[PDB]
């Protein structure tokens, strides 16, 4: 599973910003 947290990573950085916003 780790294959699914490096470019997990990345995209949850784009998911994040959201959650500021909704915050």
């Amino acid at each position: 599973g780790v294959v699914d947290i490096l470019k997990g990573a990345a995209k949850d950085i784009a998911g994040h910003l959201a959650s500021k916003v909704m915050n």
